[PDB]
């Protein structure tokens, strides 16, 4: 059914548009696969964060219907406050009535103020929706709005423009080779299982690794213990607390590969290293969210810029294809 170009802030933040209300008030929301709620700065908020963002005004939408239910949604710190309501929400073109939205009441963290989006549109499963909010996608779903019950993401590199969110279709001009499928191991986050880690075609840490596939994370994150041997591998050393390493040593650095469903997919240094001039930082960090099984990897933006990503809700599976 359609796609749209969305924006890239320094390869950290991938955010784009949506419209809410009759007549429509337009907002920049982070497209987040690692969360399921929908919320927007609202005129019920007066924190400082809320002051510099685009606020949603319920009185100026002739389609709004309020619900007094409040939400307390700490997002794995984000940790705001909200009130539930209902209005028509449009994403990528002309679609969703009686869509349950969170209007913020108090929004702090030494990121809501300077974050570049006015709210968050969660794309994970209903299970992780704080306070039972119906995720957007689940509704397009139920209301049989899309051709196919898929969405996919292309992310650009070096902050170029060209990132895309495709809903109900895949964009064929964005990947090369074959789509590599793996099923969702848990219908929480978009979780998948990893059969093995390899560094230069050789083993190194997994037989039970799970990986959340998150657009909300700017990094690739590894299990707390194993972070270290990987560090020891490329030669990274603590610097403002970044793990940096000499540029000059970079074309000869290891290839990391994950065995997911029998296929071992590579991740070159070119991809996990950000060379932001004369300085090479290691974009890899320690896994922060708690495993409700056994330690987890988070495949944030560093994997997603290497792999075009397909999320499949009728068959519960995620697919990767090399990004073009």
């Amino acid at each position: 059914r359609v796609t749209e170009q969305m924006k890239n802030e320094a390869d950290t933040e991938y955010y784009g548009v949506i419209s809410i209300g009759t007549p429509p008030e337009s907002f920049k929301v982070i497209f987040d696969t690692g969360s399921s709620n929908l919320w927007v700065s609202s005129s019920h908020c007066s924190a400082q964060a809320c002051s510099n963002h685009n606020k949603f005004k319920p009185r100026q939408s002739s389609t709004y219907v309020e619900t007094g239910k409040t939400v307390d949604l700490t997002y794995g710190t984000g940790g705001m406050r909200g009130i539930l309501g209902q209005d028509t929400v449009s994403v990528g073109g002309g679609s969703d009535p009686n869509q349950e939205l969170g209007e913020s009441q108090t929004e702090p963290g030494p990121f809501q103020a300077a974050a570049p989006f006015d709210g968050i549109l969660g794309l994970a499963y209903p299970s992780i929706a704080a306070a039972g909010a119906v995720p957007v996608f689940d509704n397009m779903g139920s209301q049989s709005l899309v051709e196919k019950d898929l969405f996919s993401f292309y992310l650009s590199g070096g902050g170029a423009n060209g990132s895309e969110v495709m809903l109900g279709g895949v964009d064929n001009s964005h990947y090369t080779g074959s789509i590599h499928w793996i099923p969702v191991t848990a219908e929480k986050y978009w979780q998948v299982a990893l059969d093995g880690i390899t560094v230069n075609g050789q083993t190194a840490a997994c037989e039970g690794c799970q990986a959340i596939v998150d657009t909300g994370t700017s990094k690739i994150v590894a299990p707390v213990s194993a972070l270290a041997n990987i560090m020891k591998d490329i030669g990274a050393s603590e610097n403002q607390g970044e793990m940096m390493g000499n540029c000059a040593s970079v074309q000869s650095l290891p290839d990391i590969t994950f065995t997911i469903n029998g296929v071992k997919q590579p991740l070159p240094p070119s991809a996990y290293i950000e060379g932001d001039q004369a300085f090479c930082t290691s974009g890899l960090g320690s896994s922060g969210v708690p495993s409700n099984t056994s330690e987890l990897w988070i495949f944030g933006d560093v994997f997603l810029r290497n792999y075009y990503t397909i999320y499949d809700r009728t068959n519960n599976k995620v697919g990767f294809a090399p990004a073009a």
